[PDB]
C-alpha cells in the first residue's frame, strides 16, 4: 500500500490498486479499467459520498427487490474487483441470486471471478456459469444469460453494466437496477432505478437498508416504491453535479489551488 | 453508433497490447471520456479558442516541442506527426511511466506513419529538477532548451514543473479543473482526437497571418476567462439537460 492513511485521494487511490489486481487475477477486462477512471472523474465531481438522489434510489430499489419474485444481482469483472464480499452479502440479505454476468465472457474470466467470490463464501450459489438463454437483441452471445437466473428474472441489479444490454433487459419487460456514477450513460438512462453513488459505498448501504426493511410490511415498501420517480432524481443529480461545478471553481481556477 | 467512443476506446486498448501505454493510462483516459460527456463530446468554442491562441504561439516560437506519452502514441500517433510538420517543432516522447520498451515501442508506432521523423526523449539526458528521476527526463535539443511545449494528458506536477523552469506551457485536457489545466499558460479543453486535427489545420491558415496579427491574438488570449466559459458551458448544459429531462431518452 504505497500512500499514507493521511491521504485526502486515499479511498480513490486504493480501489485503482484493486482494479489493477482485478485485471492481473484475470478478472477485469481491460476495458473495465477505462470504465472505472470513467467512474472515478464523477465520484470527484460527485463529492465521492452517497448522495441524497442516491440514498432515495436505494430505498426504493432495496424495496422493490425485497418484494420480487425471482431477484438477481449481477456480478462482472469489476464488481469482483472492487466489492467481491460485499456483493455476497447485498445477495444473501435480498435473498437474490448471483449470477456471474459479462460482455466480454470467457471461461478464464468467469472462472477468475467465482473463485474471488468464493473466496468469501465457500458454498455460494453462482449462476451464469454455463448460461443456455440469450436476450432478445444484442448479440454473438455477448448477451447470454441463464436459464434460473435473469432469464427468469422479474427485477435485476445490473451495477456497471453497458447500455446496449440494460435497454435491451428493458424491452425483455426487466425492471432493471443499475449502480453507475455516470448519470448520462444510456444505461443510467435507461434504467427503471438509476443509483448514482459508487458502488464501493452502494452495495454496504444497500445490504443495511435490506436488513431494516426486511421488517416493513408489504404497503410500507410498496408505498416507498409508487413514490419514486427515476426522471426526478436523475435531474436532480445532474443539478448536484452543476453546483458542485460552480463550487470547486469559485475562487477562480487558473492559478492555481 | 457510440462509434468514436468505442473506436477510441478499442484504440487505448490496443495501446497498451502493443506496448505503448501503460495500465494508468487506461483509466486516464476513462477519466477524460467522464469529462467529454458532460462538455457534449465535441469541440466547444473556449477550445477553439484556446487552439488559436495556442498555434499563434507556436507559430512565433523560436524552440517548439510537441510531447507524446502513451496515451498520445495511441490515439493519435499520424496526427501528432502532422500537427510538429505543420508547427516546424520538434517531437519528444516524454512520459511518467518511462520504460525503454514502451519508448521503443512508442518510436515504431510513430515511425509506421513517418519512418524519417527524429524523435527526440529516446535517450534524455537532462533532467527537470523536483520530480524524479524517471517523470523528470527531458531530452537536450527538445524540452531542455525550449520557450515552447506542448504537453497534452500531462500530469499536473510536470506542467507546474515546466513552468517553473521557465518554459511556456500549452496543454490538451478534458478536465478544465485539473492540476496540469489550471498550471498551463493556455488550456485546451478538447479532445485530443479532436484538437490535434484542428490545430493543424489551424496552423496550416494562420501561417498567412502577419507577426503582427499573431502577436495581438496571442495578447489578447486569457486563459483564466477561457477556462471559467468551459464551466459555464457545462453548467448551463446541465442546467438545459435538467430542465429537459433525460430519462428514457435516446439521444441527449
Ligand atoms: N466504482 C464504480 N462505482 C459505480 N459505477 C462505476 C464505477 N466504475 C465505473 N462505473 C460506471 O460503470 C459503467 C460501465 O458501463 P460502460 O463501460 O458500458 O459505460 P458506457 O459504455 O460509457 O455507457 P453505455 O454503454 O450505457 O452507453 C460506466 O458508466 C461507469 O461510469
Ligand atoms: N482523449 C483525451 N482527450 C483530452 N484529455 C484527456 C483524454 N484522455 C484523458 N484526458 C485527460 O488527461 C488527464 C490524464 O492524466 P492523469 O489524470 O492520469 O494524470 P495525473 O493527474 O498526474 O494523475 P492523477 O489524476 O491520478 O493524479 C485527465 O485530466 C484526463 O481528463
Ligand atoms: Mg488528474
Amino acid at each position: 500500500v504505497k500512500i499514507p492513511k493521511s491521504h485526502p485521494r486515499y479511498w480513490s487511490l486504493y480501489y485503482r490498486e484493486k482494479i489493477i489486481e482485478g485485471m492481473e487475477k484475470g478478472m477485469t477486462a481491460k476495458a473495465g479499467l477505462i470504465a472505472h477512471g470513467r467512474g472515478e472523474a464523477f465520484d470527484y465531481l460527485i463529492g465521492e459520498r452517497t448522495i441524497e438522489p442516491a440514498e432515495r434510489a436505494m430505498r426504493a430499489a432495496v424495496a422493490k427487490l425485497l418484494l420480487a419474485e425471482n431477484p438477481v444481482v449481477s456480478v462482472n469483472g469489476n464488481v469482483a474487483a472492487l466489492v467481491p464480499k460485499e456483493t455476497i452479502e447485498l445477495a444473501r440479505a435480498l435473498n437474490a441470486k448471483l449470477e456471474i454476468n459479462l460482455f466480454y465472457r470467457t471461461e478464464d474470466r468467469v472462472k477468475a471471478i467465482a473463485e474471488e467470490l468464493r473466496k468469501y463464501d465457500p458454498e455460494i450459489e453462482l449462476l451464469g456459469i454455463n448460461p443456455t438463454k440469450r436476450i432478445p437483441g444484442l448479440e454473438h452471445e455477448r448477451g447470454k444469460v441463464d436459464e434460473n437466473g435473469i432469464w427468469k428474472a422479474d427485477v435485476v441489479v445490473v451495477p456497471l453494466e453497458d447500455g446496449d444490454r440494460t435497454e435491451a433487459l428493458v424491452r425483455m419487460g426487466k425492471f432493471v437496477i443499475t449502480i453507475d456514477l455516470n448519470p448520462l450513460s444510456r444505461s443510467a438512462r435507461m434504467a427503471d432505478i438509476t443509483i448514482v453513488d459508487n458502488i464501493v459505498r452502494a452495495y454496504p448501504r444497500m445490504t443495511e437498508l435490506a436488513r431494516e426493511m426486511k421488517d416493513y410490511s408489504r404497503g410500507e415498501l410498496i408505498r416507498i416504491i409508487e413514490e419514486y420517480d427515476n426522471g426526478k432524481t436523475l435531474n436532480d443529480v445532474l443539478l448536484h453535479i452543476r453546483d458542485r461545478l460552480t463550487k470547486l471553481a469559485e475562487g477562480g481556477i487558473w492559478r492555481k489551488k
